[PDB]
């Protein structure tokens, strides 16, 4: 039973806060639940509506109450610096002026070091697709899901081939068809019926999957909140995007989940969706429409 093994150096591009021992740091355990999420998401362009092949694997993965884990999640490495930075949109009022609340945080440009590891080749594959998932499409910490969070893979070394990570917008766009062509490549030996499923309705997957990018800054320094007050015009371009969002636009885990991606020394808003059955939906896309954001997936 040979012991595969993959590391992968992620550095934060925005700060990742704690939900609410409140010291920052980063728990291996709560980057394992969210690999489990988005390993549910993206097992969801194969599995489609049968939750029930997804809960089998699920289980064999990651484990259960029942099932043992098959692959080891660990910080083995890790170079953090605390600093105070404000919470994406959370907003505190004084007099005359409003002002946005800062809280302690895991700096930006610090980073950390998983060892993800298992006895079987192909679910350190599985593991290593969702942590891309994850780190391409999400994020981690608290208020994730509004820009917060946001990693990048400074490094990579795995015991198994995976998977060519995207410079550019175009390969952003393949990486979700080469994760989904992957995974389901490795799941056609562990199941005998074809990905297709019905129509598309399955809850948050890349079964309805859907990738948007907006905006662009060349400097990570103008691209986390700062300004006080949208009023100015010095507004960076997370404050921007707060400020379209805010804005009557609308026509009105979480569908959308925003975020900052790094595309050759490029910053840029990523907006990922992901659109469900019975919970109630254009909305999104038309203000994701008359804000000019890019649809890069599906192409």
């Amino acid at each position: 039973m040979c012991m595969y093994s993959a590391t992968f150096t992620l550095e934060a591009i925005t700060p990742v806060f704690m939900r609410g021992q409140s010291k920052a740091e980063i728990r291996a355990a709560s980057i394992k639940g969210l690999m489990r999420w988005w390993f549910r998401a993206l097992s969801g362009s194969y599995f489609g509506n049968d939750v029930e092949g997804l809960r089998r694997v699920e289980e064999y993965v990651f484990g259960s109450t029942k099932r043992e884990s098959r692959v080891v999640v660990e910080v083995v490495k890790e170079h953090v610096e605390e600093r105070f930075c404000p919470l994406p949109m959370v907003w505190k009022k004084k007099k005359g002026v409003t002002t946005r609340v800062s809280q302690r945080a895991i700096a930006p440009g610090s980073k950390f070091t998983l060892l993800l590891t298992s006895d079987d080749e192909e679910v350190l594959k599985l593991a290593c697709y969702s942590l891309i998932g994850l780190v391409y499409f999400g994020g981690i910490g608290f208020r994730c899901s509004r820009g917060a969070g946001s990693l990048k893979i400074s490094s990579l070394k795995s015991d198994v081939q995976l998977i060519d990570l995207p410079k550019n917008k175009n390969q952003l766009g393949q990486m979700v068809n080469d994760l989904t062509v992957e995974i389901a490549k490795i799941l056609k030996k562990t199941f005998l019926c074809d990905h297709e499923n019905k129509n598309c309705t399955s809850y948050s997957s890349f079964w309805c999957f859907y990738l948007f990018l907006w905006g662009e800054k060349a400097e990570l320094e103008e691209v986390y909140y700062r300004s006080n007050n949208l009023e100015n015009e010095r507004l960076t371009l997370l404050d921007l995007f707060e400020k379209e969002f805010k804005n009557k636009n609308n026509h009105l885990a979480s569908p959308i989940k925003v975020g900052i991606t790094e595309l050759s020394e490029k910053y840029h808003v990523r907006v990922s969706v992901f659109k469900t059955k019975i919970f109630k939906w254009d909305n999104i896309f038309v203000f994701l429409e008359n804000i000019g954001a890019e649809r890069i997936y599906p192409e």
